[PDB]
């Protein structure tokens, strides 16, 4: 289902990474965030929803999802709350020494994951969404 | 062409916004950045290239593009470096500015609006970029 994403957190080097996976394709958007708070989570969700058609996000339903700010951002953006991640940590592992900062390593890992190839996750998400539009 | 993006800087409230436009569709990625430096520019380009198939970026060729860090990021990602948008984006930011404490939030609401706006049975920039890239793959 083309509008469905899963949002999870993962922790490395005392920092928090949010990883959104487009369920049908395995395409990922991920960011290091300063704290696992409602404000940062809402911001992440807003960014994601401005970039891809996000209809539903499956989350862990934890503390950062209970507050006014995340609720307001999902409402505004029209989002409902209703395998790649150990791989992501593995890729960050392989590129870590090339980056001074974890955030750079995370983005190199997103690039690798989304481009790795019959199709890449990047190719899959565009094919899925294009097909839906039709 | 499907892999061609234009990257420009916009200034508001003493802050720097980078705006990348997918030339063929008008779809945008934008973010407020700490400073208009090679390191932040390279980071932005890396992020962009990990999310869409970026082959060529047309930039203003200024100071933040001369250094080793941007050059290395473009090389790694396989990218070549070869007015109304940022005006309309500025206009939407103005429209939503009072709803957010932070400029960065207003910028992302503006990206959302710009990319989803259906200008008629027309298409949005979001629909257009996916249609273009899917067509190129097929
Ligand atoms: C391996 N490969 N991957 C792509 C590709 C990569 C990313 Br990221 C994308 C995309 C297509 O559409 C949305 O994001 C194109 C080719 N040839
Ligand atoms: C108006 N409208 N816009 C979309 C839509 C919006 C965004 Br953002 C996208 C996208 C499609 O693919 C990549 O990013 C779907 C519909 N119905
Ligand atoms: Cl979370
Ligand atoms: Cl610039
Ligand atoms: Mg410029």
């Amino acid at each position: 289902s083309p509008g469905i994403w899963q949002l999870d957190c993962t922790h490395l080097e005392g920092k928090v990474i949010l990883v959104a996976v487009h369920v049908a394709s395995g395409y990922i958007e991920a960011e290091v965030i300063p704290a696992e708070t409602g404000q940062e989570t809402a911001y992440f969700l807003l960014k994601l929803a401005g970039r891809w058609p996000v209809k539903t996000v499956h989350t862990d339903n934890g503390s950062n999802f209970t507050g006014a700010t995340v609720r307001a951002a999902c409402d505004w953006a029209g989002i409902k709350q209703e395998s790649m991640n150990k791989e992501l940590k593995k890729i960050i592992g392989q590129v870590r020494d090339q980056a001074e900062h974890l955030k750079t390593a995370v983005q190199m890992a997103v690039f690798i994951h989304n481009h790795k190839r019959g199709y890449s996750a990047g190719e899959r998400i565009v094919d899925i969404i294009a097909t839906d539009i039709q």
